């Protein structure tokens, strides 16, 4: 038996009447079948845990993350301490490597979908837009536009089909930019976007790039690459100098 204590954002905080264990419950009014199936596949310390579901309407039982969303740890126009950003980025990569390893792409990575537990461990949240991109070791290209414009990779806007993995890598790059600068670089990654044009012309003397140290900036130079085929992959991110730099 669970008491619904408060609304978290609909999602409510449920507390067990006997054990007082707290979980989050997602309530949807009547595709949900897919989200549940994907959630049932998921088991990793940087992915929100799925506990089960009950039907009537539909209820999803999810790991409660008391630290809230990463979004709220980001100070507008400033960001956060670089060591905090690195630690969160490490954990983000951990989660994303896990997902890609089981053939799942999140497709909407952004700070609103990155939660923190009581120890400030990052948890990737919400698989409502996620999909399978590898099955029986065979990759399938994506073609549906999904995600959130400031975070989407340029190939989603220009190409009919594209690989799932570089898209998630890109959005993680924008998250990192936000964590380090406290702002998003562009409304969308298109040529009609002056700030995107400037980035492509390497005007890093402009904001948000001017606020970012050269070492993390060098990593961003390899992530925010327009050609998804030339974009740095995760295995190579893990070899990056800043990624491996000891920090406070
Ligand atoms: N805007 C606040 C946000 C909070 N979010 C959660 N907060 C605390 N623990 C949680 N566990 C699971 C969720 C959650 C469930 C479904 C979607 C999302 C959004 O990324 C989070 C959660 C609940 C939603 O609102």
């Amino acid at each position: 038996d669970w008491d619904l204590v408060q609304t978290l954002g609909e999602v409510q905080l449920a507390v067990n009447r006997v054990t007082e264990e707290a979980v989050a419950v997602k309530i949807v009014d009547m595709n949900i079948k897919k989200e549940i199936c994907i959630n049932k596949m998921l088991n990793h310390e940087n992915v929100v845990k799925f506990y089960g579901h009950r039907r009537e309407i539909q209820y999803l039982f999810l790991e409660y993350c008391s630290g809230g969303e990463l979004f709220d740890r980001i100070e507008p126009d400033i960001g956060m301490p670089e060591p905090d950003a690195q630690r969160f980025f490490h954990q983000l990569m951990a989660g994303v490597v896990y997902l890609h390893g089981i053939g799942i792409t999140h497709r909407d990575i952004k700070p609103e979908n990155l939660l923190l537990d009581e120890r400030d461990n990052l948890k990737i949240s919400d698989f409502g837009l996620a999909t399978v991109f590898r099955y029986n070791n065979r990759e399938r290209l994506l073609n549906k536009m999904c995600g959130t414009l400031p975070y989407v990779a340029p190939e989603l806007l220009k190409r009919r089909e594209f690989h799932a993995e570089p898209v998630d890598v890109w959005s993680c790059g924008i998250v990192l930019t936000a964590m380090l600068a406290g702002e998003l670089p562009w409304d969308q990654p298109s040529d009609s976007c002056q700030e995107y044009s400037d980035w492509k012309e390497k005007k890093t003397y402009l904001n948000p790039w001017k606020k970012i140290d050269s070492a993390p900036l060098a990593l961003l130079h390899k992530i925010l690459v327009e050609n998804p085929s030339a974009r740095i992959t995760i295995p190579d991110i893990k070899k990056d100098r800043w990624y491996n730099k000891p920090l406070k």
